[PDB]
């Protein structure tokens, strides 16, 4: 360690970081803890230094350097900025260049895969890794070596406008997805990142999705055992198994403790229990908000101090409160060892991502990868694996294209592309209307379009031209909608097939920003506005009619589910989604998605997530069907599947043993198809009450007609036990019920005993 | 505690008499004091009961619900006979605790039915609350009951909960103030022994029962330790450590996987060690067994008994309970006898304190004089007059003028029926809205007609006087029949110049969802159920003078009615004299002065909406939806008007341990006398843990003549300005406190002080 040299590429990132940090002044180390927006650094670095003198020593990171630039211009703009940063540091430390990679890179010209919750419907973690390996390549070639993704929050409240960012309600699903995403973006765990990979910052640590009322920023009520067995597991796997380099903290509070000042979470759990060696980044301006919003720090200075000592390493903010850290050290108010501790984490991450050893970006590579043929094909395939068949009464689907003459494609989400939050605007891709038009051209039937109704005012017809940004969204006028509905009814008279494209859009489910009176959470889970009136008016014509749901949050479409026989749930299907919808509507693709959330019947029945305690849904609501509209794991096929009971290899095992379980699944229908075999356990008696069922595995299987297969699962003590308030795994003797089936309701079971 | 202590010495303290007695008792005799089955089988056949349950050879801890279907004198005599059977079996003559329900009066045939608990919370008259429960205790003790499973001091944060009406609202200060007045009314002011004609309280449900997710009865609550210390516990802490509640009952539910009936931290560390409780912990009905059979935490019934007893449950409320295994478990070596002795001694000390050893069992003739006495009926009338809330009075439709009315239509599902709420004797006995208005018309010289309007539940139409069984599960009223009933009321209304709509919910749409079968009582919607809005809009379209009176259990969010009907009274369940109090307020003889003790959200999708949000709790609003409350906490109008000055603190800066005087002037700026509730709130601007944007710390109902001014005085201190950490330690921190005052939680002026 005495001989350690930071210029030695054969040394580990942590040892190069320590050797470099020993050469640095207080001001140089403190500059590494700032991450403003890139825009003002890129446009006038000399003026940025004038306004923010720390920039004489370089910078920790910048956020969103893509700006409005296409792939090659983005790469060149980052190279130019990096040269400005590296020229200011005595040691040539480049900036981290942070972007969003929720479902593809948030940058002009980049491939837009289906939204996270859409992809969660696929139950194909292998394809999730591919999607984010492709995202990483696009990001890194354009100069970004880190991102503020994945969102591995748990969606327990679909009122939340950010639900679409999550992989659903289930800890197992969110955990498996977390690992696939981190390995996709970073590569498999290694001392150094492979080339063409980027650092992840798993967010938001921890409990952000449990905000009361589904209101963004609102406190979460999470007990310590609930924290350990529901909310933390995806983070623990992302950190301790897949090796995520970064982590982002949560806006919110738990029991009065803001996450950005939560030493128990940010230090005791993350550093001591889990051994995290990467960086903790704040969410936007959330260190200041320990004071300005939560009222826990008495000033900006004290907020800076609380966040740093709690364990936040780098502040994502313009003119952040971390700009005060050098003077607070020099004034005696803050121990310099906390500046050094954070800067050493940042530096080791920068070494591990190759910043010191590699070019800044690769403009020509960036141009080849962006929306490449291979990446668009992947986005199409992901959508084909994700779309969920909710119901198909009377086998209306698949449509037979030879028997179609004139199809009406109608609805607020027919002609527009819908990509979800964190997508480059304007949206680029294949709307449902365009997918069906292109399919009709090949198949030889006619397609007619009608608006039907609007969801938000001004969002009608095409989505190709960039809609007025920063303009506040307004609900669509009901009177105009009823005239649009009558127009659609009239146009439908000579159509033999109606395809209604309904749901929500990026204005009715969205992140409610801190500024002003920004809104994005809903107090109702039905289809908003006049869409139900539209669907009823079309369904009354007695035509062959189906619905395709395009939307962000999980929706509870009761009127539609009651009156429309066939419903496809596509969430946001990505830039190739329209082709995938057409292929599924006509049975060229057999739908195979399953719901990664429970769909409750109405918002007054929340919470409805499937892993309730024995008392959680013990009592039902008066005069009201209290069953879910669709249970977790639900999804139909154009074929049928028969299941045998789960078979354990032994009837009894020791507290530390593993156990093999097998399930026989057979295609009992007419068409090749995929089903998702799902494995659940119940810990019958426990030292703390446990859910009535908890998913511990799943497996999507392709089966030809009449084909039968034995699907194998392996469970261990990490599956049969639970973690206590301190994170220690308890395995206790007694009965475990083991359940398997095609969803969380149609289960068969066997029982084993732990001894 | 001395060796000379003698359990027969009435000059000794209850605790010392209980120790002296316990030293004389066997394991089996002490264990028998830990059982509390339902009274009926003990009373009907005591020899058969002892045959079925051998511990009864040594007496019994308690019985539950001995009133049965008997009136006051027969009640008192039936308990005397049963107590003689009990006392004759105990080697030492230990009588039974006789536990009844006293939620809003004694749940027994012929007892005075006061307004429901949430209704009475609207009155902001804790002095009258104390009187109401003094009257209730008299009626209970004279009939042989010396303990009750009351008050319910849960916090109503989720109005979907079918038991909302049993609580005193959402605010910790209000529920704390109410809890102390109830305990001091039922038990008397804290004393070594209960005075005559008082009974023991068992404050329930410990702790967090109201926070069950989904508003679903029995469902887990998610409560952090600081929230628990500053929201849920303060009423229990005040009841236990200040008012001296002798008993306490635990909760059905779990927090973070820990059943409350097995929560050693709650039942021992906080209740025994931190607070110094010396009374008894009684289980809720069969909840010790359910540690095993519902929660899945105990591996067996024997393990459940052990968990409950060691956690700190002293007496099991159950038939054929798991505590019947306690003697054999001690003898088998699976349980230390000292836990049986710890529990039985608490029970015995409570019995001494309640005078069971030194008093007659009951008093049949006094029981007959007290039951629904003229003084108690008048108190029930006056309480309703103080509780009914004027929600809105657009254009000053109220008060009606009696001399100006000719023909009034009284219409709606809650007009002709009496509604008293859960935990009331059936069939209900009282003055319905219709009857109250008919009697007012007779004296006033105008006509009244009645129409059903619509039904809420099928078979519940017309008056509520003749008895029907509770074994017919309730079904919702038929919409087509209701539409015909709406048309009929429309026709009847054509000749009426005034329409009074009696709407809301009933004891079937808000009720306790019981354990057995598929019992239901919680709602996933807060609007008026069924066709009541249809009925209301049909009558409003006629253009006559129309007012609405709301009669219901849970807080309701009647958006349609709030938008379309200009004058709304909220009566909750106004007790057995409620019909008269409603009529008196409709015509101006009483100026309404109730205030809401909960926040009323616009719709169930905006829950939670309780006012004391953290700064982030309602930081963001719902897309395309008015996210303000429909009515804020503390809201209530008047037939006069009140002008408020700003709160004035006596000092701008005080020390951490100082008390502070604050005054608020209020002036009657209208033309008739009336009451208002002056309300004080604080905000701790900066705190080591984030605190609510405002927290009620005082209130005072005032009565003012036209033009009269009063300067209301409040005093605040460390317990008001600070907050309790996760261990219960009061933290007071230097820095700014905002002090706010006004007639409700939204119409406030403020001043700022500094703690140094
Ligand atoms: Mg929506
Ligand atoms: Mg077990
Ligand atoms: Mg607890
Ligand atoms: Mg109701
Ligand atoms: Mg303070």
């Amino acid at each position: 360690q005495a001989s350690d040299d930071y210029r030695d590429r054969s040394l580990s990132p942590a040892r190069r970081a320590a050797a470099l940090a020993n050469l640095m002044t207080l001001d140089e180390m403190a500059a590494q803890l700032n991450c403003p927006r890139a825009a003002d650094v890129m446009s006038d670095p000399a003026g940025f230094e004038a306004d923010f003198p720390y920039f004489a020593h370089g910078i920790g990171g910048v956020y969103s350097a893509s700006l409005e630039a296409g792939p090659e211009d983005n790469a060149r703009a980052v190279m130019a900025m990096q040269q400005e940063v590296v020229s200011r540091s005595r040691f040539g430390i480049p900036a981290f260049v942070f972007e969003e990679c929720l479902h593809g890179l948030l940058a002009d010209g980049a491939t837009q895969f289906p939204q996270a919750m859409a992809m969660a419907c696929a139950f194909r973690p292998d394809m999730v890794r591919q999607v984010f390996e492709a995202t990483a390549k696009e990001a890194r070639s354009r100069g970004s070596q880190g991102c503020f993704s994945p969102n591995i929050d748990i969606c327990t409240d679909p009122r939340w406008g950010r639900s679409e960012e999550t992989w659903g309600e289930d800890p197992h699903v969110v955990t498996v997805s977390a690992k696939a995403i981190v390995e996709g973006l970073q590569g498999a765990p290694a001392e150094y990142l492979p080339a063409n990979r980027i650092a992840t910052s798993v967010k938001h640590f921890a409990g952000y999705g449990q905000g009361i009322g589904g209101r963004n920023f609102a406190p979460s009520h999470i007990g310590p055992v609930e924290m350990q067995n529901v909310v933390l597991p995806p983070f623990r796997a992302a950190i301790t198994e897949a090796g995520s380099i970064g982590l982002m903290a949560s806006h919110g509070e738990i029991d009065g403790v803001p996450a950005h000042a939560d030493t128990h979470l940010l230090n005791d759990v993350l550093r001591d229990d889990w051994g995290f060696e990467g960086y903790v980044v704040s969410d936007w301006d959330d260190v200041r908000r320990i004071h300005s919003l939560h009222g826990v720090a008495g000033s900006e200075a004290e907020a800076a101090i609380m966040g740093l000592r709690a364990g936040v390493d780098i502040e994502l903010a313009n003119n952040g409160v971390y700009l005060m850290l050098p003077q607070l050290v020099r004034d005696g108010l803050l121990e310099e060892r906390y500046v050094r501790r954070a800067a050493e984490r940042i530096l080791a991450a920068k070494f591990k991502c190759g910043l010191f050893d590699m070019p800044f970006a690769d403009p020509a590579l960036a141009g080849r990868l962006a929306r490449s043929t291979e990446h668009k094909l992947l986005a199409r395939r992901m959508a084909e694996e994700s779309i969920v068949l909710l119901q198909n009464e009377g086998n209306v689907l698949p449509l037979q294209s030879s028997a179609v003459r004139k199809m009406l494609v109608v609805g607020p989400n027919a002609a527009s592309v819908h990509l979800g939050g964190y997508s480059p605007k304007p949206f680029v891709g294949v709307s449902a209307l365009e997918g069906l038009q292109a399919y009709a051209e090949q198949a030889g039937f006619e397609v007619e379009y009608a608006q039907g109704c609007a969801i938000t005012a001004g969002d009608e017809g095409n989505n190709e031209i960039e809609t007025d940004a920063s303009d506040e969204s307004v609900q669509a006028d009901p009177a105009r909608n009823r005239r649009l509905i009558a127009e659609a009814v009239a146009t439908a008279q000579d159509c033999d097939v109606i395809v209604m494209c309904l749901g929500g859009n990026e204005s009715t489910a969205r992140e409610a920003y801190f500024a002003g009176d920004s809104r994005g959470d809903r107090d109702d889970l039905e289809l908003i506005g006049e869409q139900n009136e539209l669907a009823e008016a079309l369904l009354a014509l007695g035509k062959t009619t189906v619905a395709v749901l395009i939307h962000g949050r999980p929706l509870s479409p009761l009127v539609l589910a009651e009156n429309c026989p066939a419903i496809l749930d596509a969430f946001y299907p990505g830039e190739q989604g329209g082709h995938a919808i057409a292929s599924i509507l006509f049975g060229d693709v057999n739908p195979s998605g399953k719901l990664p959330v429970t769909i409750v019947r109405n918002v007054g029945q929340l919470p409805g997530y499937y892993y309730q305690k024995p008392t959680g849904r013990f009592r039902n609501y008066v005069f009201s069907d209290s069953t879910p509209l669709y249970p977790f794991g639900h999804g139909l096929s154009y074929t049928s599947f028969g299941y045998g009971a789960p078979q354990a290899e032994r009837a009894s095992i020791g507290l530390q043993d593993r156990l093999r379980v097998s399930v026989s699944v057979r295609n009992t229908g007419d068409r090749a198809g995929q089903d998702v075999v799902q494995l659940y356990i119940r810990d019958s008696i426990a030292s703390r009450a446990r859910p009535i069922k908890e998913m511990r595995g799943f497996q999507k299987v392709l089966l030809e007609p009449g084909e039968v297969q034995v699907v194998q699962f392996e469970l261990g003590p990490e599956d049969f036990g639970y973690r206590d308030a301190d994170g220690k795994l308890l395995v206790e003797p007694g009965e475990i019920v083991i359940m398997a089936g095609p969803d969380s309701q149609n289960l068969q079971e066997t029982r084993i005993t732990l001894v």
